[PDB]
């Protein structure tokens, strides 16, 4: 999974 | 999956 | 932010 | 921030 | 799995 | 920040 903020 | 803020 | 795949 | 995959 | 700020 | 895979 990827979290980008 | 995925979280873009 | 931005995520591309 | 970003992510290119 | 990928985190980017 | 930056990601490019």
């Amino acid at each position: 999974g990827n979290l980008v903020s």
